[PDB]
């Protein structure tokens, strides 16, 4: 018997096999969840990444900036899940920020056009997705998004930090809307993870300062932190997807090795 036995969950944000969403999807399927996966612009290549998952899963096209995609998403999911069946979970693992708003680039030199695009994708889309999917969610359901603790400023992450701050605020309002359906809405604030996205930033002064953040994180974390292992994060997301945190919503769960509770 698995944690998510007989639950229908939509997982978005799977770009590579190193994406956090892939490990969330992997662990979810290991725990008995029936999945619906979304992607964009490389569905042939994405499906082949998806094929490495334990179980087969339908793949739907979703650009969270496309209003037509969002307006038809709910229906397209139903034609895949089956009529009379609803979703029990939605995982939002989508974030983006142009180079000008991250890395070694001066914080002031990021034009708003780039920042607005990042915030649309990283923060506003969380509400867009909730708006589209809540009608086809069962009571007791769970919406989960991804987060990186933005309560304090930091190097390199720059404007992505701001987009995460907005996301945290958006989540609290999504929770108000989700409550009417009996649905919870939460974020998982993870410690630093070596996704291909972040791995690129490290290589592409800033990269050294990222290493300083990574090193300091593991030391600070009372139980340690492995940036190469996304599994503890994925299990945390699955925990929120289950029925074992049923009184938690509009909230943030920190899967960071306990680093945010330690100063030094
Ligand atoms: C899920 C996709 S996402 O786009 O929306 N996203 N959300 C959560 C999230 C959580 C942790 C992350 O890892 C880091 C690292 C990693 N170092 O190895 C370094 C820094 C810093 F501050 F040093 F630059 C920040 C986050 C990345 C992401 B994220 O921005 O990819």
């Amino acid at each position: 018997t698995g944690l998510l036995d007989g639950k229908r969950i939509l997982v978005s944000g799977i770009i590579t096999d190193s994406s956090i969403a892939f490990h969330i999807a992997r662990v979810a399927q290991e725990q008995g969840a029936q999945l619906v996966l979304t992607g964009f612009d490389r569905l042939r290549l994405i499906q082949r990444i998806t094929d490495r998952l334990p179980a087969k899963a339908p793949l739907l096209e979703l650009d969270v900036q496309n209003e037509e995609h969002l307006a038809s998403l709910a229906g397209r999911v139903t034609e895949a899940i089956g009529a009379g069946n609803k979703l029990d979970g939605v995982v939002h693992s989508i974030g983006f920020m142009p180079q000008t708003g991250m890395g070694i680039n001066p914080f002031f030199d990021a034009p708003y056009a780039d920042v607005s695009k990042g915030i649309h994708i990283s923060a506003y889309s969380y509400a867009s997705m909730a708006k589209a999917l809540l009608p086809i969610m069962n009571p007791g359901g769970s919406i989960v998004g991804m987060d990186f603790d933005p309560s304090r400023a930091m190097p390199a992450y720059n404007w992505m930090t701001v987009a995460k701050s907005a996301l945290e605020s958006v989540n609290r309002f999504v929770a108000r809307e989700a409550g009417k359906y009996g649905v919870r809405s939460n974020l998982v604030a993870a410690g630093p993870i070596r996704t291909l996205a972040m791995s690129a930033i490290v290589g592409g002064e800033a990269g050294a300062q990222i290493q300083l953040l990574e090193e300091g994180w593991d030391q600070r974390a009372p139980i340690g932190w492995n940036m190469k292992d996304a599994t503890p994060v994925a299990k945390t997301v699955c925990a929120l997807l289950s029925d074992w945190l049923p009184a938690t919503t509009g909230d943030i769960i920190y899967a960071d090795g306990g680093a945010h509770t330690q100063l030094l």
